Order: C-alpha cells, then sequence, then structure tokens
RNA sequence: UUCACAUUGUU
RNA sequence: AAUGUGAA
C-alpha cells in the first residue's frame, strides 16, 4: 500500500502527432554536491532577509572559507566543492547594514545516483537531488525577481499595465525542476499577476479614492473615504531607508493628530525634528509597526514599497483589464515561452555555472497520440449514434437513452413581474416543451403551479406547500432575476430540507431563449429526474467492463485565501450502472485546508452499498479518480485513502477485496503542449486536438503517469490533464487505462462535449460546489452544525441533484 | 442561475 | 467568485 507501480508499458493506440512541450532539457554533471545545514539567529527573519544574510556572510567570510554556494532561503546550503570545515559546526558573526550563522555539514548528494534514477538502474528518483537542483536553479532569480511560490515576477521594463486602485500587472514565469524518462527537465511557463504600484502614498490615495489630483479633496476626507482608504493600505509596506508595515490610518489629520513625547502633534514633530512643513496636513496619518505603539507617519513622506503582490480580490474592472492583458492563444503562448527562455540566460547564471549545469534553450519535442473518441449511443425510436468530432457533438435529431416523461411540475418566479412577465414565462414554457419533446423528454402539459414570489423567506413555505399540494411532483423550475441569495436558499430547501428537484434559470434566459441553451437545460433536467441522457457505445468500451466495476471520483475543495475557520469540503461520487452513466454522491465537511479525505471509508461504503442496490453486483474492481493532489502529498494521501477504500471493503464483507486503481488527476500543473505543425492546430485558439495523449519523454522515468488532453481548446492555451497512477491491483496496460479515462471524459451529462477531466472527478467538483452553496454564511458542536448543513434529504441521496 | 473552455486562484 | 471566448 506504499509505493507507486512501475509503468507497465507504453500506449500504442491512436495516430501520432508532433508536439512541443515547455520542458527544457538539462545537462547535469556526475559530481557530488555537498550539503550543509544553516541556522540563523534571530530565527524569525523573512526568507528574503535570510538570503541576504547568507549572501553577506559569503561576502564577508570569503577569506579562507568558500566559491559560489546556493541557498534555499532557510536552512539549506549547497556547494559544488567541499568547504574547509569538515563536519565542524562553526559560528559566524555577520553584521549587515547582528546575525549569528552556524554552519554544519549535513551530507552529500550524488548527481550520478540521479543519472541512475533517470535510467532504469535505480528504482526511485532521490528527492534530495531534485531539491538540490531546484535550489541551484532558484538561487539567482530569488534575489533578482520577486518570488511567488515556484514562480518569479517582475515589473516588465518599458511597459506599464495599470489596473486602477494603485495596482498593475507584473509579468513573470513559473520554473520547476522535474525528472523525466529522457533527462532532467526545466518546466518553464509564463504567467502574470497583480502587484501594488511603487508610487507615493499620496497617489495611492488618489487612485483609491478616485482623485485625478490630490487637490480635488481639500477637506480632511469623509469617514467613508478614510475607511475606504484604510481598508486598502492596511497591511501593506511603506518606506521613507526604513521599512514599515501599515497597521492603521489615524482618524485625526496630521495637523491635529497627537502623540506623547507630554503630547505633541505629528505635523509639528516633523517641523521641529525634520525641518519639514506638511503640504497636505488636512490628510490623516499611517500608523505603522506595532499597533500598541504610537508611531504615526504623514502620507507625503511615504511610498508604497515595490514588489508587493496584491493578495486582495481584484474588482470586476481590474479583472477584465487583467484578462485582456494576459490573453494568449496557444501559438502566442508558445512564442512567449520561447522568447522568455532565449532571453533568460540560464547558462550564464554564475550559480548555474558553478554547478556545471547546462539548459537547452529550445522546447522539447514530444510525440503524442490522438486517441479515437468513443461513439455516443442515444435512445428514443431512431436510436441515433453520435460521433464526437474534435471533442464536440450535438443532440440535433437525437433522443435521450432514457427520457423522463414529465407530468407534474411547477414554476416559481422570484424575478419581478414587470421584468419577467407572464408572456415571457408562457413563451419560455412553449419553447422548452418543444425542445424537450425533440430530446425525448416530453413535458406533457402546462405547470400545475405558476406564481411569483420575492425574497428567500418565501422559498421554504412555497416549497412546503408545493410538496403538500401536488402529488407526483417531479420538478420545480425557479426563475431568478440574476445573482441572488435566493439560489442558495432554493438549494438548501430543495436538496436538504424537503428533498425536491429544482432547476433554476436566469431571467435573461427566460426572456430570450435559444435552442442550444434550452437543450443543455434539458440535459440537466433529464439527469435530475433520474433519466439517462446517453451511454458509451457498449461494444466500444474497454474490456474492464466485462466484470462489475465501480468508478469513484473524489475532490477536496478548500476555503479561499486569507481565511481560516471555513472547513474544507470533501466529495466522493460513485457510478451506479454499467454504462457508466448514473452517479450517486457523498459529501463531508472536514478540517480547515486538509487535503486528505478524512471520512473516505464511510463514504465509499455508502457508495458500494448503493452500487449493489442499483446493479445487484458487487464491484470486482474499484477505479478511483482523485482530483487535486500534488506530488508532495502523494504518499500521505495514498496511504490514508487506499487503506480507507480497503477498510470500506473489509467491513462490508469478509474477504471482499476488489482490485483498486488509484489515479491522481491534476489539472493545475504548468505543462503545456503545442502543435509542431501549424496545420494541426485547432480553432481560433490553435490548440492540440481533443484526444492528445503523451506518455513518453516528459513523463515520469519509472512510474505510471500520462498527459491526456481530452477536451477541445476553445480559448487560450489548453491544460492537458495529468494522470498519475499511485496504485493498481488490476494491472492495467497504458492503452486500456488511457482509453478508459478518455471515454469517461465523454460521459459527462451537462454537455455534449468531451470534458477536461473524467466525469466522476467533475461530478465530485459539482458536489463540493453545491456543498459550498449549502454552507453559505454558515462558517465539536460547530462541526455537527456544518455537517448538518451539507447533509442532503433522504429523497436526494439517490439523485444527481448536483447536475 | 444552460453549458464548456480559458484567466486571475523615535513617533 | 470575478472576467473573458464560444455553442443547435
Ligand atoms: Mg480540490
Ligand atoms: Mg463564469
Amino acid at each position: 500500500a506504499f509505493k507507486p507501480p512501475p509503468r507497465p508499458d507504453f500506449g500504442t493506440s491512436g495516430r501520432t502527432i508532433k508536439l512541443q512541450a515547455n520542458f527544457f532539457e538539462m545537462d547535469i554533471p556526475k559530481i557530488d554536491i555537498y550539503h550543509y545545514e544553516l541556522d540563523i539567529k534571530p530565527e524569525k527573519c523573512p526568507r528574503r532577509v535570510n538570503r541576504e544574510i547568507v549572501e553577506h556572510m559569503v561576502q564577508h567570510f570569503k577569506t579562507q572559507i568558500f566559491r559560489k554556494p546556493v541557498f534555499d532561503g532557510r536552512k539549506n546550503l549547497y556547494t559544488a566543492m567541499p568547504l574547509p570545515i569538515g563536519r565542524d559546526k562553526v559560528e559566524l558573526e555577520v553584521t549587515l547594514p547582528i546575525f549569528k550563522v552556524s554552519i554544519k555539514w549535513v551530507s552529500c548528494v550524488s548527481l550520478q545516483a540521479l543519472h541512475d534514477a533517470l535510467s532504469g538502474r535505480l528504482p526511485s528518483v532521490p528527492f534530495e537531488t531534485i531539491q538540490a537542483l531546484d535550489v541551484v536553479m532558484r538561487h539567482l532569480p530569488s534575489m533578482r525577481y520577486t518570488p511567488v511560490g515556484r514562480s518569479f515576477f517582475t515589473a516588465s521594463e518599458g511597459c506599464s499595465n495599470p489596473l486602477g486602485g494603485g495596482r498593475e500587472v507584473w509579468f513573470g514565469f513559473h520554473q520547476s525542476v522535474r525528472p523525466s524518462l529522457w533527462k532532467m527537465m526545466l518546466n518553464i511557463d509564463v504567467s502574470a499577476t497583480a502587484f501594488y504600484k511603487a508610487q507615493p502614498v499620496i497617489e495611492f490615495v488618489c487612485e483609491v479614492l478616485d482623485f485625478k489630483s490630490i487637490e480635488e479633496q481639500q477637506k480632511p476626507l469623509t469617514d467613508s473615504q478614510r475607511v475606504k482608504f484604510t481598508k486598502e493600505i492596511k497591511g501593506l509596506k511603506v518606506e521613507i531607508k526604513r521599512k514599515y508595515r501599515v497597521c492603521n490610518v489615524t482618524r485625526r489629520p496630521a495637523s491635529h493628530q497627537t502623540f506623547p513625547l507630554v503630547e505633541c502633534t505629528v505635523a509639528q514633530y516633523f517641523k521641529d525634528r525634520h525641518k519639514l512643513v506638511l503640504r497636505y496636513p488636512h490628510l490623516p496619518c499611517l500608523q505603522v509597526g506595532q499597533e500598541q505603539k504610537h508611531t504615526y507617519l504623514p502620507l507625503e513622506v511615504c511610498n508604497i514599497v515595490a514588489g508587493q503582490r496584491c493578495i486582495k480580490k481584484l474588482t470586476d474592472n481590474q479583472t477584465s483589464t487583467m484578462i485582456r492583458a494576459t490573453a494568449r492563444s496557444a501559438p502566442d503562448r508558445q512564442e512567449e515561452i520561447s522568447k522568455l527562455m532565449r532571453s533568460a540566460d540560464f547558462n550564464t547564471d554564475p550559480y548555474v555555472r558553478e554547478f556545471g549545469i547546462m539548459v537547452k534553450d529550445e522546447m522539447t519535442d514530444v510525440t503524442g497520440r490522438v486517441l479515437q473518441p468513443p461513439s455516443i449511443l442515444y435512445g428514443g425510436r431512431n436510436k441515433a449514434i453520435a460521433t464526437p468530432v474534435q471533442g464536440v457533438w450535438d443532440m440535433r435529431n437525437k433522443q435521450f437513452h432514457t427520457g423522463i416523461e414529465i407530468k407534474v411540475w411547477a414554476i416559481a418566479c422570484f424575478a419581478p413581474q414587470r421584468q419577467c412577465t407572464e408572456v415571457h414565462l408562457k413563451s419560455f414554457t412553449e419553447q422548452l416543451r418543444k425542445i424537450s419533446r425533440d430530446a425525448g423528454m416530453p413535458i406533457q402539459g402546462q405547470p400545475c403551479f405558476c406564481k411569483y414570489a420575492q425574497g428567500a423567506d418565501s422559498v421554504e413555505p412555497m416549497f412546503r406547500h408545493l410538496k403538500n399540494t401536488y402529488a407526483g411532483l417531479q420538478l420545480v423550475v425557479v426563475i431568478l432575476p440574476g445573482k441572488t441569495p435566493v439560489y442558495a436558499e432554493v438549494k438548501r430547501v430543495g436538496d436538504t430540507v424537503l428533498g425536491m428537484a429544482t432547476q433554476c434559470v436566469q431571467m435573461k434566459n427566460v426572456q430570450r431563449t435559444t435552442p442550444q441553451t434550452l437543450s443543455n437545460l434539458c440535459l440537466k433536467i433529464n439527469v435530475k429526474l433520474g433519466g439517462v441522457n446517453n451511454i458509451l457505445l457498449p461494444q466500444g468500451r474497454p474490456p474492464v467492463f466485462q466484470q462489475p466495476v465501480i468508478f469513484l471520483g473524489a475532490d477536496v475543495t478548500h476555503p479561499p485565501a486569507g481565511d481560516g475557520k471555513k472547513p474544507s469540503i470533501a466529495a466522493v461520487v460513485g457510478s451506479m450502472d454499467a454504462h457508466p452513466n448514473r452517479y450517486c454522491a457523498t459529501v463531508r465537511v472536514q478540517q480547515h485546508r486538509q487535503e486528505i479525505i478524512q471520512d473516505l471509508a464511510a463514504m465509499v461504503r455508502e457508495l458500494l452499498i448503493q452500487f449493489y442496490k442499483s446493479t445487484r453486483f458487487k464491484p470486482t474492481r474499484i477505479i478511483f479518480y482523485r482530483d487535486g493532489v500534488s506530488e508532495g502529498q502523494f504518499q500521505q494521501v495514498l496511504h490514508h485513502e487506499l487503506l480507507a477504500i480497503r477498510e470500506a471493503c473489509i467491513k462490508l464483507e469478509k474477504d471482499y477485496q476488489p482490485g483498486i486503481t488509484f489515479i491522481v488527476v491534476q489539472k493545475r500543473h504548468h505543462t503545456r503542449l503545442f502543435c509542431t505543425d501549424k496545420n494541426e492546430r485547432v480553432g481560433k485558439s490553435g490548440n492540440i486536438p481533443a484526444g492528445t495523449t503523451v506518455d513518453t519523454k516528459i513523463t515520469h522515468p519509472t512510474e505510471f503517469d500520462f498527459y491526456l488532453c481530452s477536451h477541445a481548446g476553445i480559448q487560450g492555451t489548453s491544460r492537458p490533464s495529468h494522470y498519475h497512477v499511485l496504485w493498481d491491483d488490476n494491472r492495467f496496460s497504458s492503452d486500456e487505462l488511457q482509453i478508459l479515462t478518455y471515454q469517461l471524459c465523454h460521459t459527462y451529462v451537462r454537455c455534449t462535449r468531451s470534458v477536461s477531466i473524467p466525469a466522476p472527478a467533475y461530478y465530485a467538483h459539482l458536489v463540493a460546489f453545491r456543498a459550498r452553496y449549502h454552507l453559505v454564511d454558515k462558517e465539536g458542536r460547530d462541526h455537527q452544525a456544518l455537517a448538518k448543513a451539507v447533509q442532503v434529504h433522504q429523497d436526494t441521496l439517490r439523485t444527481m441533484y448536483f447536475a
């Protein structure tokens, strides 16, 4: 239950395609790097400050110690050659315009062993070596650019990309060192993010408060303005030589604001001590440093410090500007990455030079294979077969495999009548019934109930009435004016309080209908009512379907940044037929920002029981798609969760041991794939075609992983999903697993398109999202409360309410 | 809330 | 959540 299976073989299905990857081959010497531990006192210093300290230590003690070491920013120092220190732990006094730095030799890192690991010779890739290489490649840019995670950012020279509110777009790149079947690879991608302008605080005030000039406000500021500004600058760093974090903004103007020196004002203090007359004394001051102290600084003497990323949310306009700034088609992105790498000068990096490393300035050529899409089987009387072309198909002249006959339904319109009239509702009903009839989901008549309502308060009593009054009620269609807290309430009542099927529609989609919109809407409706939209062509499925098999999807969605308290949400879905089409859901609230699904065993047990209830089979196989786990958590996650699945099986039945395949689905990596041949590009975005598969050259040297871009690239540059097999009792071959995954990408019911991840994982996402909606504004006893919030009604348990 | 894709995620 | 590109 510990180590990931070796790659069984290489895929052979599908026609070849020439690709380029944003992986750049690295030359690594055979020598041994030497690793030393570093302890810096005081120990609370920022990583930047630590790097500065070590740099200064090397420059001040260059004599008879040390030539060019690299530092990870905390406790790790690597050197290409040994240091005249042996294993001795020495204490160095470093004074920087006060720091005690102890150096103890830890170990040796053999790059030769890494060469053994990249070949077949060594079973595993030694992580210490990878980390060493990463510290090497990260040393220089960490002190030249602004490090953000594994990326680096900078103010692009010659360009200004203002966002408003004292913010601008900084451009940069993700850089990571990764082992491959081929060589060591430098993964390089371009990115952009919001940073605070390094402008005077006065101009920051002007941009925040919308002043063209500071003279627009000659008064001391309204409380609204002072608060609006306080919320913007609080937490940011300003300077005068001296760095300060802004903890507050004084209420009183600099002329009036006082402090004890006996009391003295700020304006006066800057007159007497600094010979400074304040040109804007009517404006307030910034309280900096410790908030228990009384250090107040005028706005005029302060600048926003450069290199501070905007953590706060961007406004709608700032976001629009951001997207316009960073919108790149696939070829445009390929060229920007290439331009970046050619101008990067990695091989002239003195620290890269010290460790004898060479980096190839060209993208790696890779051969992909474009898998054939599955045929999609429909129902009705004509039993049409749809053939996905470039990851897309449609439902024109097609009927659902199993269409629900709708006899009893209602309409609840929370939109104002003056905006969404009865005529609109009637026309909408006619159109929807036409489309529904075409799709094989006949809405046989008019709704038995159609009334207007207002506010969330009216939801529960209206729904309670509906459930009491109309026997055999199948659906309530809820018309919403737009973004409103009524949606969350309709879902709370419907899914968790009364167990009623709802379908919400925006007012604008009722006022102006299109065949396509109504079609997709009919997809959702048919699914919610227990229907089967379509199935994979039975004879076109891989042989895994010859025995009972269940498909599980799992995801943990986490609370937004700058948060605590809000729980993480874990969602697991399971297939309930042989198609596979129908799914059931399980969802739990859990510890804040925990990736490991805590209650997995119980969830899986539920899903297995329900599977048996639906199919009268016990799965001989369990295929588990696990979204969002990064490499650094493979071991922990697999250890807990695999054992959880096994436990769920054992407790269900003595000696019930279905084979488990554990795949990690990853969409948030930095691997990009591009068409080498321009004539292979698809659409306006110029992306690789749906079905593109890569399991060579840039993948793992020993393990079972692959890239599958299962979706059509509509806009920007596609993200090919990465699949990493952490465990496989079923002994899948690459071909069968890749084809299975791809086919699963075609079973997603909310659209007639192949999606970017297999339907189970996507459904898991939808479930966690709905749970987020159930928990809106609700976040021992509190865990019980939150658990209750996400617990769906009994009549909702066997449904696809999350569609 | 029709949907997918993509982006931001010592004063 | 925001913002874009699109679809029978
Ligand atoms: Mg997740
Ligand atoms: Mg959106």
